[PDB]
């Protein structure tokens, strides 16, 4: 025949138990049935976003037809899925395709109207087989679709429908748009509780009902490209795969340590200074300890909500996982790990730390970004240092951050350079700078450096951004900013802070400089701010500590070249006393180090006078710092 | 396949062939006007879309035919309602076709309710079998109460269905129901549950927007004008302008509308108007014109309303934009239409347009005392007259003025934000009672009139969530004990008793 | 983990160009050869589907579609044993699209959803934006594996591993200071 070669009987697959359970969608299946039992235009198209359950509604229709859960008119219908690919696939000669399609329509007519035809990707029918003999497969079904002799259930998408079907308005009337909405969180919890058994029987795991309600909730919050129930089923399915692979060979940490010890085995083979046999010894010891503990517990065989949190942390990037003990001890020493690079400045390091502890504890507002700070103070005091210390803490790299220099933005066009051009204009398809970058990695640190150097109504973009965590680029898609830390470094009160940091506590200083900021900003924008923190100028003990930091990184810049450098305890006093003035922060220390060490030291390294290997001591003359060779 | 046009082309301008063609108004332009000789072989007969009364005549003859097919009865008020309602709400299609579509789907619905059982029995039947399988999956609940209530109500409606042994005709109510499921607009008659909800409109908004009485009243009156059939059918449902200082609940009232009407805050056409500070962001919201880059993608406002014609359109912080966007809004607000770049008009007449702004912040903060509401509205409307044009603030349905939040208001907002914090910590696995002196410290360390009710949220954030996150991450607080937020001399501290 | 799902066994490897995306699937194939995978994948076949060889000689109506349908039936005949590999997955998105022809996106789009085709993808993070996010249904068929650019220490380990192959080709000896110099200096200066 012709129906047996170009269709697939969905009621047979529902009869043989090969279609998934279909849960909910009572209104949509009812309205599909009401449109199928018309006299003319028996044609419902199921139209919604991709992933919301459109093929699921038709498979549920087939299962209710098999189970007799339909009205008396439908008991005994057949749901045949028209595969348009086969119809086009064999048809090489002129007239071959039209013959096949007409033969399909004749065999559908010979069923006395006892067949529901199904065309998913209905938009692959407008122009199917158009050639010189352009009968197009939409122009041939069009009389049968007009007269209701063909009960075609289509299921196209919502943008595919406009690009493909609304271009041809003669076929667009033949169908009836049945809108399928995305299910809510509660409906997706009810869906996953019935599809649970099939994923359990495929993956041979058990899926705890907390993992179901957690999968629905966390995918609704932390995934923005996709739609329920599809992303919830993605979390459940990939977590079951993860548990199955652990039970199959061996757990996570044993795999991590086994791969890293075979890695360093190959690398120690390649090194035949090292500081590698120490690392391989440490990893072998830790692997043997965890192997002993694994033989003691002889684990993970269920799928709890913790597995869902791990799968969501690897999918998106946002750390929603449970805090392991090493990372949690690292994060309780947040403030201590930040004072290895930003000495002084207690208030802002604490504020940064409290924002990330709110974010990891699970107490942050889900409707706003993680932390939206305003750094103020004089120049050279560790504003941009604290932002770079954040990015190095959080992502283990200094310049791993979406950094926007707000001094390129002195004119009102730079709004377009961070959200992109509108439709019709030059940089339309190239996107915007802020939107694309945050949409790539949703969990990121955003820096908006020198925020006073911009046009004053550029920060209205940031009104949207800081209050709701949303920003829509020119192409119309909204980027979600609810996992970002937005920092705005500025110096709008530097003369005031340098003037009156004596004889004032921190609160009166914040009050007075926040009045100054109110003179510079708008009351909308300094209401969206999580916490304004004010920096203090650097005293002499601060510049002594900064001198030790910068000299440590100089020792590292010259040890890699091959030189070992000590310093006198008196020469560091000369650097700390020559590089201090309370107007410029810790940059005069940096160019004093640059001059008084690196100009004679590079004068002498190029001279060949200073042989490597010997310890280069930096001792004082009466006023200079001379290098010696002993 | 010359092939099929040039063969007939001599045989048509000699009158031998009597070819009655029938093509569309755009297939002629694309496929027949392209070849001018074949274009002159045919005489263009123009078949215009009929009026409403012609559609009523067509549907009377087809009433006879569709009644003899579905074995139902179609009442003549259902015909005149199908013609009227399809002419007003379905803008995609044409007459008499969409009126026949309403008639035929209503006869299908009536035939199914005659055949199996009514609507509400099928609703509760599918819901009790659904919750029965979900209780089978839960073998904490808070589902046995809900399933027992649904089983009780299904037993009651089953007894009432045996007591009336319904719907076997097709009246105008079923036409309205088919239209409300086709389009999305609640053209249906009010049932008991929806009308009891909708007379509680102002009560259900003040569970999220405390204070702000005049705006809640204006919104509520717009939607009650809409459902009662008294809205002007040539304009949108409501077109507001929200003014005030910051943090007073403008964007909250828009979100409370979207949550009321649509069961979600993020079900609204939210347009952040501060992105429109240029003169080509009009093309961001309408679309690229023909021959340009972003042409095929449509607009943004026009597509979002043309998918769902019953929606809430938020235009947030609207004073930030450049005034040409307000010219686009002139079209939208007066006659409920907007043409996008592909030349198809979009019917905005079933939407509520809300425009939040803060144009009289200093004036409202300075003179809300010692003035009533009317003189305050007059003075801030003078300020609005300076910023906007007399065109644009003449199409605004109502200009409501938000008041600054007082001490009792920030106490109530403090209880709302603490309830959602209790929700987060309960979903984490923790329980908090708070002390009443601690709630006094929150409501007194978060009051200043210039910034509304965001300093309250910052004071909650700092004075609770920073030490509480310090203690939860430290292992100091244990899952399964009540965390009493007691007070020191100046600080809220957490304990474990 | 993504290949052994019930439905949507479709990992698309997405990163910047050069970061080692084709090399991840070559490392997967070598682990399947050496037996370093779990017991589920022991014995799979990583086949590299060729878009250019499918489109190549198919000018008649319905010849690309017949080639591609024969490919899908032969993969269904393997009983779930063949991990399919398509690099430059955007080439798959626009492959057999003639005037009214079922392209490779719309013909693989049912079997990708149903988990019966184990297609491993690989596409650049900007080809993905231009071409695959353009079509949101085929975009949801795949799971994104973000391949980040490796650090300097990872690059030193990689170059210590690939050293013997460049020695056997060029017939020179590469010293380990040259390796740490290459990784450090190219990370610093080449932008
Ligand atoms: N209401 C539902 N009940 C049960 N399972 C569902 C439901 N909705 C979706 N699913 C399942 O969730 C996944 C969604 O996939 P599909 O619904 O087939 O995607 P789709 O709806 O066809 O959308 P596109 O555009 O075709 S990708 C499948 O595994 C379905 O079986
Ligand atoms: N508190 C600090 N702790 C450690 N190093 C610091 C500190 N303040 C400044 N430095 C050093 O001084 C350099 C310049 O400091 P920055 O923080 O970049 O200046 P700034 O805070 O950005 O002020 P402006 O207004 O942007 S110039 C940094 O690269 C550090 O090496
Ligand atoms: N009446 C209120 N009831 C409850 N919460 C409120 C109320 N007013 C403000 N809020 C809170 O304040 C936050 C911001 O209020 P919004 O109305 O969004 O500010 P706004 O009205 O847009 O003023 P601007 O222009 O942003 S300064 C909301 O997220 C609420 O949490
Ligand atoms: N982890 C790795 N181990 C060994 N060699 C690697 C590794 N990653 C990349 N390479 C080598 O780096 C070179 C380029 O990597 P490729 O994966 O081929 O680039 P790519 O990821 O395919 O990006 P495009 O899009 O093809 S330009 C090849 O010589 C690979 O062998
Ligand atoms: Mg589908
Ligand atoms: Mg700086
Ligand atoms: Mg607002
Ligand atoms: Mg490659």
């Amino acid at each position: 025949q012709a129906l047996k070669k170009y269709t697939i009987d969905l009621t047979e697959r529902a009869e043989q138990g090969k279609l998934d359970p279909v849960i909910g969608r009572d209104e949509e299946i009812r309205r599909t049935i009401q449109v199928l039992q018309r006299r003319t235009k028996n044609n419902p198209v199921l139209i919604g976003e991709p992933g919301v359950g459109k093929t699921a509604i038709v498979e549920g229709l087939a299962q209710r037809i098999i189970n007799g859960e339909v009205p008396e008119g439908l008991k005994g219908r057949r749901v045949l899925a028209l595969d348009m690919g086969a119809l086009v696939a064999g048809a090489k000669y002129r007239g071959e395709f039209e013959e096949r399609l007409k033969g399909v329509l004749n065999d559908l007519a010979k069923q006395e109207g006892n067949v529901i035809l199904f065309i998913d990707a209905l938009h692959t029918m407008v122009g199917a087989g158009k050639a010189d003999g352009a009968m197009d497969a939409g122009n041939m079904l069009k009389p049968a679709l007009a007269r209701g002799e063909l009960h075609c259930v289509g299921a196209t998408t919502l943008d595919e429908y406009r690009q493909y079907i609304e271009k041809d308005a003669a076929l667009e009337r033949r169908f009836q748009k049945v809108f399928v909405a995305e299910p809510s969180v509660e409906d997706t919890i009810a869906i996953l509780r019935g599809l649970k058994e099939r994923y359990e029987l495929h993956h041979h795991v058990q899926i705890t009902d907390p993992a179901i309600v957690a999968a629905a909730t966390l995918s609704h919050r932390y995934i923005a490209d996709r739609q329920l129930p599809d992303k919830a089923i993605d979390l459940i399915d990939e977590a079951a795969s993860s548990i199955r692979m652990q039970i199959d060979s061996k757990p996570e940490e044993l795999d991590r340590l086994d791969r890293r010890i075979i890695q360093l085995k190959l690398e120690q083979q390649a090194l035949m200074l090292d500081m590698l046999n120490e690392e391989l010894s440490d990893k072998e010891r830790q692997y043997s300890e965890l192997e002993e503990e694994w033989k003691a517990e002889k684990l993970r065989n269920k799928v709890t909500d913790a597995e869902i949190a791990e799968v969501l942390a690897r999918w998106t990037g946002i750390p929603v996982s449970r805090m392991m003990e090493s990372e949690r001890e690292k994060l309780l020493r947040m403030e201590q790990e930040l004072h290895h690079r930003v000495i002084g400045q207690n208030e802002a390091v604490d504020a940064v730390s409290n924002a990330i502890r709110r974010s990891r504890a699970g107490l942050a507002d889900p409707n706003r970004p993680i932390g939206s700070f305003l750094f103020l103070g004089p120049t050279g005091v560790g504003k941009t240092e604290l932002c770079k210390a954040l990015a190095n803490f959080m992502f283990d790299s200094d310049e791993a951050m979406v950094r926007i220099d707000m001094s390129e933005f002195m004119e009102k066009h730079s709004v377009s350079r961070l959200v992109g051009a509108p439709p019709g204009y030059v940089g339309y398809e190239e996107g915007g700078y802020l939107t694309e970058a945050v949409r790539r990695r949703p969990y990121s640190v955003i820096l908006l450096d020198a925020v006073e150097k911009a046009h004053p109504d550029v920060f209205n973009i940031l009104l949207q951004v800081l209050d709701d965590g949303r920003l829509t680029d020119g192409q119309g898609r909204t980027v979600d900013f609810r996992n970002t830390v937005v920092i705005m470094t500025s110096n709008l009160g530097s003369d005031l802070i340098q003037e009156r940091f004596g004889e004032l506590d921190y609160a009166h200083m914040k009050e007075l400089v926040l009045g100054v900021v109110s003179h510079n900003f708008r009351p909308e924008f300094i209401n969206r701010i999580d916490e304004v923190v004010v920096f203090h100028p650097l005293g002499e003990q601060h510049i002594a500590s900064i001198a030790q930091i910068q000299l440590k990184r100089l020792y590292k810049r010259l040890e890699e070249r091959g030189y070992e450098i000590h310093i006198s305890d008196e020469a560091l006093k000369l650097l700390s006393e020559n590089g201090y003035d309370p107007v410029y922060g810790a940059r005069p220390l940096k160019r004093a180090i640059q001059q008084q060490i690196e100009n004679p030291l590079a004068q002498q390294i190029l001279s060949g006078e200073l042989v490597p290997g010997k310890v280069i001591r930096l001792e004082v003359n009466e006023d200079r710092i001379v290098a010696v060779q002993h």
